[PDB]
């Protein structure tokens, strides 16, 4: 028991529940979705 946690865990907090979402993304997802219907089947 006893308080005074001290030396939590050198780097990387115990972030109860779960560690902050890991980025690991970088660069845009560039969805790129060429749609262009047909402008109302244009007469």
């Amino acid at each position: 028991g006893t308080n005074s946690r001290r030396n939590r865990l050198l780097q990387s907090d115990y972030m109860n529940m779960t560690p902050r979402r890991p980025g690991l993304t970088r660069k845009p997802y560039q969805p790129y979705a060429p749609a262009r219907d047909f402008a109302a089947y244009r007469p």
